[PDB]
């Protein structure tokens, strides 16, 4: 059985290959919007959703082709999310991942629609996928539902209605749960639809990836101190939050404890997010 | 098209109760993205795309309830794309029928988050349909091809790069194909298949709703002055053009029966329309 350290970097490379070719080109007319599309979502990265909808159908010993559908598309929705929130009107950021972001290196409207057309290219992979009718609908439900005002996009909302204002830990709890949460929730869930996952099992690995998405994001919020005014440092101390971070890594591992090898990629992608330095 | 014209407005009638039901309340978070993508779509309005998938499917004696949710999502991609369009870094208008656009009635963040969540909400719709799964999927791939960078979207893109220059004819009827063009095939289309239809009464629908399509831009660019069609062909051409596509949509459907009557009221409309 590969470590998941070598099944990171095939998958890593897998779905750059996969987007890089499920993208239009920059020489087809219109070029800007494709070249601002492909800006926008290649070149490497952590690939964490990808990640997850690939190691979520490991359980299962699921083939990959099975899961590039799904693994491109939680990726396309997090990268269109990314170049609307960078805009002026929204966080007014100049640089991501230390190159301009693409409203900079292009134009706002170029952006705008670069970000319109990724979320459409996010739904239309999963239509097209090489499946079943009816996983591509339950992979496209659970995608939708993550994505929109009931997550992502709603949790986006509830940030922007809260600049200026310091949030409870109630109210940024449920924040964190639809903007960052609810995607990461779905790309696990989709890998294991496609595994041929039943219910309980969907349930129990659910319960994972919720704890894996607050996770990530406490790690987050305790990194930028040791490197939206509310703050898991700032509303529990920095040592509660490391202790809430510390939790939630035992409790993901608990949630997988019974599962062999099959498991060891998922495992991994926990303690990334409890552990990782950037 | 007086019996036509009472089945628009039953049509629109429904559809507006359909998209209030299909839509988050205003009092639940987050509350004003919420009232802003209810403010986007509701409050009446042409309803020109639901109502040529109804009037598709009415080709086919489909009745309306196997039709909301395909008319309900080509209703909310035409309305974000609306959305994002009046930004300021876009189009940068603040009326859109005599009402403050979406960004100023809220403002500009929560305008482009409106757009995208009515985005997803379209798709979301369709996938949840009543439907059988292979029939969501076709109407789902005939959706996104029409609304992405192959269809809206880059129509869109294509636009803004030819601000401030002139557009050959080929290049402007190849731009208003992507920007307009393709959603309104998709309507048609996505009518069709719930419809049933085989694949030679779907070429001919497309070839119908592909001279709407234009018949409706170029009605749209006569109206404006009363690079565009009236442009490049003078004011005369442009209504040429458009009787010439009249005909070209009528004879398109000449030998189907009164079934048809939803659809050749729809063409007249798109060419003859005051508003
Ligand atoms: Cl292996």
């Amino acid at each position: 059985h590969m470590t998941a350290e070598v099944l990171f970097a095939r998958w890593r490379d897998r779905i750059e290959s996969q987007l890089d070719a499920a993208l239009p080109s920059p020489a087809e007319a219109p070029q800007r919007l494709h070249q601002a599309m492909r800006y926008s979502v290649l070149g490497g990265g952590k690939r964490m959703r990808p990640l997850l909808v690939y190691a979520s159908g490991h359980l299962f010993g699921t083939q990959p082709e099975s899961l590039d559908a799904a693994a491109m598309s939680v990726e396309l929705i997090h990268a269109y999310s990314l170049v609307h929130d960078d805009l002026p009107a929204m966080d007014d950021d100049a640089l991501r991942r230390g190159k301009p972001t693409t409203h900079v290196a292009f134009d706002e409207a170029t952006a705008i629609l670069a970000g319109d057309a990724l979320q459409t290219r996010a739904f239309g992979l999963l239509a097209d996928a090489p499946l079943p009718a009816t996983l591509r609908v339950a992979c496209l439900q659970t995608l939708a539902h993550a994505s929109g005002a009931s997550g992502m996009c709603g949790g986006q909302a509830l940030d922007i209605d809260a600049t200026g204002q310091q949030q409870t830990l109630a109210a940024l709890t449920r924040m964190h749960a639809l903007k960052t949460g609810a995607l990461i929730r779905a790309a696990v869930r989709m890998g294991a639809l496609c595994g041929q996952a039943h219910e309980p099992q969907l349930a129990q690995l659910d319960s994972f990836a919720d704890a894996l998405g607050l996770a990530f994001q406490v790690r987050d919020d305790i990194l930028d101190v040791e490197a939206d005014k509310s703050t898991f440092p700032a509303l529990l101390g920095m040592d509660g939050a490391k202790a809430q971070l510390h939790e939630l890594a035992a409790r993901m591992q608990s949630i997988l404890a019974r599962y062999g090898e099959e498991a060891d990629a998922l495992r991994a992608l926990a303690t990334l997010a409890v552990e990782r330095d950037h």
